[PDB]
């Protein structure tokens, strides 16, 4: 019957008394109500949205945004939600009002060549998820088999340097996944408790795969995280060479995949949409390891940092720790600038950062 | 269950790498997947529109707009995908912005007499749908059925020279109807591949049929290709006289249908509303035949015709060729000029052609 | 409004006073009008599974069904006008009533060997298509394309002798194809009017193919008539060989298809499920060519044919004659028999057919 | 099925070819089409508005609207074709664009007295609708009854010179009801075709009746062509009376009818609202008999109406012709004007007429 | 629009061919593609219902069921694929045919007293549902928080020796509930990827909690993996006192719950409903530990125990192994048989395993 009464919006509202992550920041029992009804097209709601901030409250050793993305609706639909938590994640850009411009070019990025003594590897990472297709949070096992299947026909198009092999989950025996892990190109199963709460390790390994060049320097990820996570690595400090690569390896790529009538998902107010509001924009993340004996010897570590904007996650993997000190520092905002931006901010901060080891002195200038 | 998930738009996206008509020309991904949901309120849908450009890539000799309307909403529901095929096949009217206007004036077009010696044949054609009727790419029996009593009723009115019968196509013997056809007057049974895949051959040779007058100079198709063609031919040159018949067997035939309560359909914008988006405007083709030794001297003739906004087809038909060069040359822009306008370009084109003999000198002037 | 009144069923009653297929022979008014309401889930509808019978009242040189299917449901949903047609085109097998059984040994058809003299050809055809899938008249580009998709993954796990490869018509030249169709293994384009009415001609060449193996003795097509046509042919009169052939890979196929959880159209009443309703039940045709100077003594052949159950097509297929004469000759009825049965059928057929030569003496004894 | 075809809205339209009301003279096909889907929310359409003048194209001896309303939603939804009508009807006023403006003061009325030897009879009339009701074309028993309890218990708080008792139709006898009509109290039965046609003598005579006063000067009737029909009838010239007890009588049953919680339908663009458009506004008609042997003496007597705005009805009855010339002379016009406004006009139309006898001189002045 | 295609339920059909769980074993095509639109009112769907199963094809020590129920209905919705699940998990049991019968009488069970040198353990335990509140796998947090006031407001009530408190997770100090868990009184945390996967881990530790009396020889846990799971713990070998305590608890909380108008989910049928449909019917596990150095001496242990019907998880928790060997040994089946039933045939089981010692001769008996 119509007069029967539903559970009030405020019963159902989290318990978020002791959580440390920007949902549970930014969310008040006002908007939670408001928006406790919408959904978008594909049924994704906003408790699925905050499922994995509720669930975990901290997760060391960084924070947090504890939301994900169901579809492209989804920033849509609960925007008044995402918008301060966007905000807040990237410094201040604001969705509402500003733009976000996306350029890559390798020749505007002169110089980028780090010192091999402190750096000895370089890599550059992006997302990229195909329009009309759910998000991994919630995506159907059709959807996923239909994601693989336009990535690896469009891949099996590329030719020359670029000329590589798609590697089925399913089908890699556990000693050679272990391996490629091992090495920083294979992703591992998803066992953190951020990935299972938000529901992307349904149907493992179903769908998921690997395609790589041969020379392995040029790899993406099919069905991890995002539909797909384009890579480009190397052994070395030579940033150059890796981001040329990367940005004439992504180009083909999104030429094969217009090819076939599927497009990217993607709007000038927000970017290249991905499933966690942390990746929008560019969804670019360069990256260095650092020697082990060297930036160990720093003290006010954190300070520096946060003052450049980056972020130093441990050895490979982020839900590592640090041992032997190695970091993996990287960019920390990721919307708002430009590709070419971000790489040239990045190798700033690299050669900030080996020039301030000091070995020889002391004294932190921080620089803000 | 509504858990279940559709084929995403771009799985349903055509093939077109290798088409060469306007629809593929002016289709891409984003304009397929924002129109996939509509439907005009018959059921009309854009895969039923573009299906006959999807199965015909080529189709000699004349460049082909590769789309259909199945009813009058079609072009307004559409718009997003006409507008542009529309605004490119006819050199430049934007139906947007610009709005058409109709004039059928026999007095205005003073002149317009051919050499018996290069023309020997005369023809002006229009077509006219009825209003609340769904086109022939759509039109179900009874529709069809209604359309030939509503014109067949009508038709029966005309008094004095227009006086003439109406013949069933069902009813006619087929030695009858090739001899019709052979003297340029029935229209042939559709076989060319364009007309099969349009689905405007279902039920055939059901409602259709043709009523001429006793001297055959004033015919009329009943479901053919549109709900009606009007035809005023001629064996000579005198297209005067061909127009003026013409003009005033349009107007009578147009108070007759409007007598019994049956309207056009029309639009200022688009003017009268037909199948093709190619016929749109006044759907007015005015044409010659062209003495066999004579135009066979031309070696530049696509620059010359194309420089006058003439079309060439072949002899009878045109799916069919010229040999012993005689060719149909007709007016290639029918929207955005009107009737008058259109007949004068016609005869000032055929003027230049016949005054371009070149049987004592040469040079061709092109004169653009 | 509520109150506007809908074209009476008899308006849209089709013409069929001189049709000559099984649809107009048992179409009545009451029952379009009883069934002009109804539809397929999918949305198939009684006009759409009539009109190629509607289109077509002749089409030599063969009795014509004049239906086809648009998925599973359709048979059932339309029962009423389908079962006296399956019912009259199969010897009175009666769908309501009867049931249908199917076995595939090649054991309990022993002998089959025809005199290499008078056959010089053996091929042994079935259709299959995919649950769950549209069929061709109906498929849309998505449906087309999965149902390629399953297919190919299924077959590409034959092994041995069976091994094969798969050929996208998309992406063979002109030439291959047609010396492909000369050589009896490729189909032709479906220029016959009988497949454009039906709607089986959509989207050409996109998402068609062939699949065979390297002796090429064992083909499969897919999406030319069926979702898949199996055949295995051999240019000689060793029957047996190419059935137990066709039934080993038949399993084979069978199994890989259900290996990815895909499962054929099925059901005890009907036997296998496909479009046109000549082919249901086991859906096989078995047949041999007949050498040229021999049987083109007989004067009686289409009482004794029809005496046997037997189908005399053209060399070149159903829709070419037989010119010096070399007659495809085939079992007629596919439904109420199982493959076995019909197989054995065909070559007691043959070998009475070739008994008598009447090379010594004359006389045809029929023997009813 | 959503694939059966609706008739055409040009197939239902009415053939008006020979008719002569005002509804024929302005329907227009691009009318109907757009109208014939629309309904107020009693359920009231198009056709059911327009039978009566579709029915009837002449009715002498007067010019007819050939439309009523179902209810007051009707004069909205249908404006389109309602508005145009009405203009017509009351020379020129535009609903759309300007108001109307009521009074009922006897004060600013002084004079009013016609001559005794010319008029005999003195008649005011109006009519009333009550809001939430169905009117009589399309009201059916249980709103008719309804209409009738509501008004009887406000009548019956009648008191003083207006105090009167109510007479229920189906109560009295032949004879009675016959006196009474001859007298000019009571109505007849609706045996006229436009009142038929229009469907308001459906459950004759069930929910009729009069309530007069026992002078018989004060009169209603209830349920004949209007919910209440207000009347104030004099055997004289006395207007100025005639005019002043209706409209204290008017005053008193609409301030009864209030206090029971019903409202008069009104809005300021169209006045009172009723079911003939021709009683719109005022729905006022004050009127006099004329005596025989005078007024007969005229010849160009319509040209001198039409100049006046005054209608000449014959003797009792508008269907009723004038023998032995006493004619029923009211106001044409009743929207636009004010109540007052339209006494007075009439008062001034009488005196001219009364001054035309034309006993012993001679003269049209006419006088526009 | 209604023509677009949904994926079939083939393509959604997940990948088992790896999987070695009974809803693997128990799933086929055929069912997933007839079960897959139906869902319970509360909007389970089969999906939901076989995620934990699909995500996990193996998870020693024991065989799984590898499906979760929803709500009450998905027995009854879902039963096609349910039905011989529990067939086949409870050793032949028919759902379909057969009819559950719970008896709770300590008298029947005289005896049941076990060697304290062999047992130092005895507990017993049992699962309860609150009828029309959704199951752990799918409850909102509403519901959650409704299930834990229902049951400590039923459970105040208790008194006397049943007497006790009851502590919220959320309130309850780490090392508090370390310490409770190392006593085999608390439960974990839930890790292990099957609760995970079926989603009974969402907003955790929110409305989870545990009610004790103050021996701690009486426990519940609201919200860990059904609505209460009522135990009843015994440091030694003294079953029956164990047993008896718990049936006069669970009876006493039953009487309260019905107290306040809440009734437990219970169909004859089945039995007490509960998550795992290895826990139907009376969802009663009755078991004791075993002294490390004894049981040791076993060489072909889980033939007899899989003779006794009896399961052998290791120490404390089902995920974890046993180590100097110390087995926790409970009935199996615990649908179809009474829980006087299966506590006398764990008392027998397990004095036939220390009956079975060898400590002075050898040889095992099976005894089936
Ligand atoms: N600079 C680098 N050099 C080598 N490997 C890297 C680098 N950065 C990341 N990786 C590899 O990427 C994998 C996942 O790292 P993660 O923190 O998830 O990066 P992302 O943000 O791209 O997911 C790790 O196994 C790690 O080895
Ligand atoms: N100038 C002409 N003189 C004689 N016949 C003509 C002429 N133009 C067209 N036709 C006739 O019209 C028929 C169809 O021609 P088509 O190219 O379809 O013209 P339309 O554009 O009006 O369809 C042909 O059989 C042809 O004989
Ligand atoms: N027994 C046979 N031997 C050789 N070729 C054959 C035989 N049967 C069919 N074909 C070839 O197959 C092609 C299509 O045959 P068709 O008449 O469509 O058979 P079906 O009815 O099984 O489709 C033709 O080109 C024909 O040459
Ligand atoms: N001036 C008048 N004097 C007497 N009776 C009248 C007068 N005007 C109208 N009536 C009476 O009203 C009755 C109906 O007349 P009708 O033309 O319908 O007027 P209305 O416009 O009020 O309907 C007739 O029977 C007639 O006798
Ligand atoms: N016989 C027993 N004696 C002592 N503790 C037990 C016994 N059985 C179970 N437990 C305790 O119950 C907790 C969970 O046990 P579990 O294996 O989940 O039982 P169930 O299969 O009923 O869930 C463990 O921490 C364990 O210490
Ligand atoms: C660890 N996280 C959370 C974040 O991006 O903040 C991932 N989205 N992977
Ligand atoms: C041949 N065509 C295509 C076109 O007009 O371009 C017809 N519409 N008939
Ligand atoms: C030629 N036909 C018609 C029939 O089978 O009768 C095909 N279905 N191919
Ligand atoms: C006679 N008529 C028609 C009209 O008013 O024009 C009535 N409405 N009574
Ligand atoms: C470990 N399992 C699976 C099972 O019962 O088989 C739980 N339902 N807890
Ligand atoms: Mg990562
Ligand atoms: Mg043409
Ligand atoms: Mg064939
Ligand atoms: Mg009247
Ligand atoms: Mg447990």
């Amino acid at each position: 019957s119509e007069r029967r009464r539903l559970y009030p919006p405020s019963a159902e509202y989290p318990d978020l008394r002791k959580h440390n992550n920007c949902m549970a920041s930014h969310l008040t029992p006002a908007v939670y109500a408001r928006l406790c009804d919408k959904t978008t097209p594909t049924g994704w709601t906003l408790d699925q949205c905050i499922q994995t901030g509720v669930d975990n409250p901290g997760h060391p050793f960084i924070k947090t945004v504890g939301m994900v993305a169901g579809d492209e609706e989804t920033y849509e639909v609960f925007a008044d939600l995402f918008d301060p938590v966007i905000q807040e994640r990237h410094n201040g850009y604001d969705p509402r009002t500003m733009k976000h411009t996306t350029d890559l070019d390798a020749s505007k990025i002169r110089s980028g060549y780090f010192d091999e003594r402190y750096v000895l590897s370089s890599r550059v990472r992006t997302g990229r998820s195909i329009r009309g297709l759910s998000l991994p949070p919630a995506c159907t096992r059709a959807e996923r088999r239909e994601v693989e299947r336009v990535v690896v026909d469009a891949l099996s198009g590329l030719k020359g340097d670029l000329a590589g092999r798609y590697y089925r989950l399913s089908e890699m025996t556990e000693a050679e996944q272990q391996q490629l892990i091992d090495d920083h190109f294979l992703f591992d199963k998803p066992v953190s408790p951020l990935l299972t709460a938000a529901g992307m390790a349904r149907d493992w390994p179903d769908a998921r795969g690997i395609w790589h060049n041969n020379e392995k320097s040029f790899l993406i990820w099919v069905n991890e995280q995002d539909h797909t996570r384009v890579i480009s690595m190397e052994k070395g400090g030579n940033m150059k060479r890796v981001f040329e690569r990367f940005c004439r390896g992504l180009k083909e790529v999104e030429r094969l995949i217009q090819e076939r009538g599927w497009e990217f998902m993607w709007n000038e107010r927000l970017g290249y949409i991905l499933t966690c509001p942390s990746n929008l924009g560019t969804g670019l993340r360069a990256g260095v390891h650092i020697k082990l004996p060297l930036l160990s010897k720093d003290s006010r570590f954190p300070k520096i940092l946060e003052n450049l904007r980056l972020q130093k996650r441990g050895t490979g993997g982020v839900d590592t720790a640090a041992t032997g000190g190695v970091f993996d520092i990287s960019n920390l905002d990721r919307l708002g600038k430009s590709e070419v931006e971000l790489v040239q901010l990045v190798i700033d901060g690299v050669n900030y950062l080996i020039d301030c080891e000091r070995r020889l002195e002391r004294g932190q200038d921080i620089r803000i």
